[PDB]
């Protein structure tokens, strides 16, 4: 028992981390096979950042200007190309530590592990969610660009995120591994509206099921609700509307606990309307939305 | 910016994880050099667990009875010995992936990363603290025994914990890597008093400094206090007494923020006496005590 914000083991990803330097800027790259992927803003200086013309800036750079270092050894760059907001540096050596991997575009509300890196060196690993507004509430400092988010299924690493910038609001924005930003964000130093965020309702319900599995049951009540009634409450409290697809994804947890999804919705409705009254659930004094139903079952079943 | 419950990258530790089977019991072992370390209860059946005579049970076992598998390959056991509550299985092959490492006994209130494992395979990594009462609030299921806790300084892994059991209360107990239990716990299936836990005051203060560094400042007030006055409040709220050694450890964060330690104590006193009033600090609705002053500076400085 016990329920923690558990990240995937970061080993397979640590072996892919490299340092990429261009001019005076250094950030992290992801070395998979004979390609190094990094944020395209590695080619910017500081006068550039307000509105960079990436095409023009990249034209001034040659393969030899991209310094790629994997631990203590230098990689030879034999090609460079820009795909959306990422640079793809072809190197002459395939990474011997390349795990089985895929590039995936995650959906808002899904979770992933982030391996925070500086100068191509891993400093820490944490679990987070892609917010409904396509920002991530990460922990990143100067030099963390190129740090990636991922999920792992047995031996396959599904890379879903590459860190690009921190918005003036202190939340983080980045791309999928094809360089497409999640959300409306652009790789420019300008004020960018993140847009209204909501709480990931299906995740809160999954976490409420995790609480019951792990002994915390004080919030269970004698009530039930309908999807429509629950969604009126979800709207008032800036929660995402619950759909039957979400009820269906919660099926396994409902069967495990014997608590119907709509019955758990009525518990959540009561917690939203009455608060926690100074109590806690799984060591938290607020409703947690960074665990998916899959994460709850994975953590409660011990999938390696 | 941003502040997360960040774990150390688990790669160096993943490379040490093996599966140890003895009779019908399978758990995890830690393979460092030519030694595999695992909990001694691997030799117990089920009738044994209520009060095992470990010496007698081990006498019936021979080197060939300990099956040690590292991924897909079998390790040859050439020696076995019991040191406190751990078994040390000498193998004929030194682990090629052995990182630089030390075995350390952590102090209560200190933090560490746990790599949860099942069948010698890593499933996840999370950060936690050794509670003042020498339990850990982990996330462990059947088969997680032998999973370890550690800290990493540059290239050196300091192993501090090996998981042994879950108490009837749902909290976890284990040993240092010499097999000495943290706390009064014994490796028997009996009810064991964990003893009164307290909140790690120096850690809450460190986390309050992290909040200020990351923009959350609503809790800063116009007050100050003395160590004696603060400790009367800490006693009432089951917080550990703050000592000058704790004030000294908070020195760097006090200099960084320009907020005197006793001034931050007065903020903490007010939060303890008035609660949060429905507000949050670093995404938490309670006072967090699982970040040490060293962790706060490490996360806020990007040490790799
Ligand atoms: C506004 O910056 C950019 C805009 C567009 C494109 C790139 C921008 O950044 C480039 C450098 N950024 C970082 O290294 C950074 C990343 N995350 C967290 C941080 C926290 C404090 C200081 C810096 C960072
Ligand atoms: C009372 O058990 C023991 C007592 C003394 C010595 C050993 C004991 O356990 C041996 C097996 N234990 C585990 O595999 C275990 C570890 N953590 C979390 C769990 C959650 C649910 C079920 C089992 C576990």
């Amino acid at each position: 028992s016990g329920f923690r914000k558990m990240a995937f083991p970061s080993g397979k990803v640590e072996g892919c981390m490299v340092q990429v330097t261009c001019g005076t800027t250094t950030l992290n790259g992801l070395w998979l096979d004979d390609v190094v992927y990094c944020p395209r803003h590695v080619i910017c200086t500081s006068e550039d950042m307000l509105n960079p013309n990436y095409e023009d800036l990249l034209i001034r750079k040659s393969n030899h200007n991209f310094l790629v270092q994997a631990g203590n050894v230098q990689l030879r760059v034999i090609g460079h190309s820009m795909q959306n907001c990422v640079l793809k540096l072809k190197v002459d050596t395939a990474n011997p530590k390349t795990p089985k991997y895929k590039f995936v575009r995650i959906q808002p509300g899904q979770t992933f592990s982030v391996l925070a890196c500086y100068n191509g060196s891993p400093s820490g690993v944490y679990q987070c969610a892609m917010r409904p507004n396509f920002t991530i509430k990460g922990s990143f400092l100067n030099g963390s660009c190129g740090s990636v988010g991922f999920n792992i299924d047995y031996d396959c690493v599904s890379f879903c995120y590459m860190h690009h910038m921190e918005l003036p609001t202190g939340v983080h924005a980045g791309t999928d591994l094809e360089g497409n930003f999640y959300g409306p964000f652009v790789d420019r130093q300008t004020a960018q509206a993140a847009g209204t965020d909501t709480t990931i309702t299906v995740n809160v319900l999954a976490w409420l099921y995790a609480a019951v599995i792990n002994g915390d049951r004080w919030f269970l009540n004698r009530f039930t609700t309908t999807l429509n009634d629950f969604n009126l409450v979800a709207m008032k409290y800036n929660y995402e509307p619950l759909t039957q697809d979400h009820v269906d994804i919660l099926g396994p947890l409902s069967a495990q606990t014997g608590i119907a999804v709509l019955d758990m919705c009525a518990s959540l409705k009561e917690l939203l309307q009455n608060g926690m009254n100074g109590r806690t659930i799984l060591g938290s004094a607020l409703l947690e939305d960074e665990f998916t139903p899959f994460d709850v079952v994975r953590q409660c079943s011990g999938v390696t």
